[PDB]
């Protein structure tokens, strides 16, 4: 790898210096540096790799949502353009899917073997789910059902562990519950199992916050926020 | 090229694609097969050549002011935190100036030469100008005057074609002194200039609105106010 001759330490101070400068794909080539020299990251670090690959991936997913949309209204009355609206989505999709599997594989290749506890677990499999979510965004074939699948389990493992690991103002447990709620909404065609999730959780989440000191309290009720929106919207 | 194989009408087909989703790096990448194709550009294609690689530019100089700025108060009871600052600053850079070397060399070989009409020679000697001087922002060594002195020569000769050719409302003469009223701001060391020629260029176009049709009058307003916005933090 091309960053195979740079120090840990060195990868962890640029791709910190790339957030500043918002070059997110810089940021996350340093950061898949850094997982490559093989040592478990602290919990700053799994905070710069996911920050890292979820501002890259959405770029990606916010381009293919825009030439998917100009495809879709191309098959409608519409003239025949030819091929190079489908061939640029493809471009972008496959660039896509390149950069989910790339997480994937770091992810396997060790990260998740090594995370033991709770925290450094739940956060790597709720990315796992996160990546198989994306993938199955622009899944149509053979393996969308086994795609889906994967992204299920890999959330429903994070959440097994969290309810039983984390108290249920924990901002990771809460993130995991956002995107696994999202998961059902968006992904597996069951609004009403997105909208009870979401729910229990804010509900479990508002009876802990008395146990909070004042950071903890912001910390928590950000998170309950992006929650309430989902709910607000959907119901 | 990776573009050699693609029709020159796809190319500038999906170049308005990449703009639409907001992939300037690809819409650059199209932009530049397109040119090589060895065909002179229309007033369309010429515009979305500059778009692409204004965003692209864009993009890195940000990001090389943040990385400066960081560089800069390091080397101030700043703490010694070794190379890692100035070695992403470089790397920044040397993209940067790749960037700027790669739209220079198209316009060298062979847009220049073939542009025989007013509105395509001024606009591509304009770009001339704008790319020396993005080298010119960050040069420090022994070319650095000889930089500055490309961008000038670029940014002068244009003048007097658009002087001589041109309505002084017409948007590219506008946009031309704008960018060579902040030549002189920032590279070389002239706000007196940059004011004079700010001013007398709102000036000439101011008496010259008369002549235009409403849509030509707000095209040519618009430029005007960018020019008002410069002499009010200059003044
Ligand atoms: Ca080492
Ligand atoms: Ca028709
Ligand atoms: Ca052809
Ligand atoms: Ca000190
Ligand atoms: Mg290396
Ligand atoms: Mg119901
Ligand atoms: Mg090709
Ligand atoms: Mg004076």
């Amino acid at each position: 790898g091309a960053m195979g001759s740079m120090e840990r330490a060195s990868l962890i101070q640029k791709a910190k210096l790339a957030e500043q400068a918002e070059r997110y794909e810089d940021m996350a080539a340093f950061m898949k540096g850094a997982v490559e020299k093989g040592e478990e990251l602290s919990c700053e670090e799994r905070n710069l790799l996911s920050v890292a690959y979820k501002n890259v991936v959405g770029g990606q997913r916010a381009a293919w949502r825009v030439l998917s949309s100009i495809e879709q209204k191309s098959n409608e009355g519409s003239e025949e353009k030819g091929p190079e609206v489908r061939e640029y989505r493809e471009k972008v999709e496959t660039e896509l899917q390149g950069v989910c599997d790339t997480v994937l594989g770091l992810l396997d290749s060790h990260l998740i073997k090594e995370a033991g506890d709770a925290e450094s677990r739940v956060f790597y499999l709720k990315m796992k789910g996160d990546y198989y979510r994306y993938l199955a965004e622009v899944a149509t074939g053979d393996d969308k059902k086994r795609i889906i699948d994967s992204a299920r389990s890999a959330y429903q493992e994070a959440m097994d562990i969290s309810k039983k690991e984390m108290p249920p103002t924990n901002p990771i447990r809460l993130g995991l519950a956002l995107n696994f709620s999202v998961f059902h909404y968006e992904i597996a065609n069951s609004p009403e199992e997105a909208i009870s999730l979401a729910k229990t959780t804010f509900d479990e989440a508002m009876a802990d916050l008395h146990t909070l000191s004042e950071d903890s309290y912001k910390d928590s009720t950000l998170i309950m926020q992006l929650l309430r929106d989902n709910l607000t919207l959907w119901t």
